[PDB]
Order: structure tokens, then sequence, then C-alpha cells
């Protein structure tokens, strides 16, 4: 488990998606450094233009790279499930808009940590913030609240993602939007279960403090996202 993450680990992410019938695929590659809670990935839309905003896929696109402090190592379910891995399932409910349902397997394939995801999105509004591409190219910082799911030998998580809504204040100096109008909320409901049959660590309640930086590669012609993430576990003193 945790022993597999003490160095720098290559990462592969593969996603097939269907949102309101728009099919797309994403591939990401990079590396993870759990000792420092950090990973760096570059994602490409391999099917052309991504039909949803990149930020709406960030949570779907490897919490095993979180940095658990020494006193909290006993609560790291994600690494404990390795190398066999875990299934990660979510419902993501966009306020006043559609829903994503995701099923992923996160596991080692050789020396590489691989996240393979199927995503289905339904009931999106054509001129809403998602299909209308009205989201800032960035990502707020969040607390991901984790609890043991004893019944399933796994974990559950709940959290509320705040996606910033775009304007460049077009042409004129517009007042900043009121809080409710400035964000598109995405309620996340998450369940993880081990793939292997051996013992896993079932945690006490805690959270992951996540921080993300989104950027572009100036030499990349494909629709893409470069992502840095830094995540630490907390909530137990």
């Amino acid at each position: 488990g945790e022993e597999l993450f003490t160095g720098v680990v290559p990462i592969l992410v593969e996603l097939d998606g269907d949102v309101n019938g728009h099919k797309f695929s994403v591939r990401g590659e990079g590396e993870g450094d759990a000792t420092n809670g950090k990973l760096t990935l570059k994602f490409i839309c391999t099917t052309g233009k991504l039909p949803v905003p990149w930020p709406t896929l960030v949570t779907t696109l490897v919490q095993c790279f979180s940095r658990y402090p020494d006193h909290m190592k006993r609560h790291d379910f994600f690494k404990s499930a390795m190398p066999e891995g875990y299934v990660q399932e979510r419902t993501i409910s966009f306020k006043d808009d559609g829903t994503y349902k995701t099923r992923a397997e996160v596991k080692f394939e050789g020396d590489t940590l691989v996240n393979r995801i199927e995503l289905k999105g339904i009931d999106f509004k054509e001129d809403g913030n998602i299909l209308g591409h009205k989201l800032e190219y960035n990502f707020n910082s969040h607390n991901v609240y984790i609890t043991a799911d004893k019944q399933k030998n796994g974990i559950k998580a709940n959290f509320k993602i705040r996606h910033n809504i775009e304007d460049g204040s077009h042409q004129y100096h517009r007042s900043p939007k009121t809080l409710q109008g400035s964000v598109q909320l995405a309620d996340h409901y998450q369940q993880n279960t081990p793939i292997g049959d051996g013992p896993v660590l079932l945690p006490d309640n805690h959270y992951l403090s996540t921080q993300s930086v989104l950027s572009k590669d100036p030499n990349e012609k494909r629709d893409h996202m470069v992502l840095l993430e830094f995540v630490t576990a907390a909530g137990i003193t």
C-alpha cells in the first residue's frame, strides 16, 4: 500500500464521457509525489473539442497522492487499497443543471498508477454554465470530507465544489457578481470500495485540503489542461 508511494510515481488517466449525447475522451499523463502531496498532469481531449468546461472534470480526473501526516497515516484508505486498487463512484449534481455519474478504477498497472473512468452526464441545459462554457479556467480550494463506510469496507465522501462563473466584464467595468451569481455549485457524493480482498484502512472522519492550479501549454494545439494539485489530509490533531 503506502510503500508504493514513497517515490515519484508515473500516472495515466483515461476517461470516456457522454454528456447529453456528446461523446468525448480524455487522456492524461504525468507524475505523483505523495510524500509532498503533489501531482502534475497534462490532459488532452483526444476526440477534438471538449464539450464541457475543463474545470467540471477536475474532480473526476487519484486521492492516493494526498499527503497524510505521520499521525494520520492510519487513516489513508486510498494507499492501503494498493496495488490492487479501488473503485471510485460519484454522483455530481450541478445546481439548476444536469448531473454527472462516474465510475472509475484506480490501480497499479505495472509501475504506473492508472485512473480509468466512465462518465455519463444527463439533463444539462444547452445554454447553462456547463454546455454554454461559462466557467472560469481555474479551480477553487476545497475540503473533501471523508468517512468510513463500514458496510462496504470502504469510504464515502461528500463535498460541494464551487466553480467560478465567467465574465471578462465585457467592454465595461462591471461590478463583481454577487456570491450566488459568481459560482456554479456541484454537489459531490462519492463512494470508494477496494478491488482487492485483503485488509484496508478504514479511517476516522477527516478531510483532504485540496488546492489546484490550471494552466495551458503554449506549444499544445489540442484542447488540453495542465494541472498541478497539492493535497494534505487534516482534521485530526
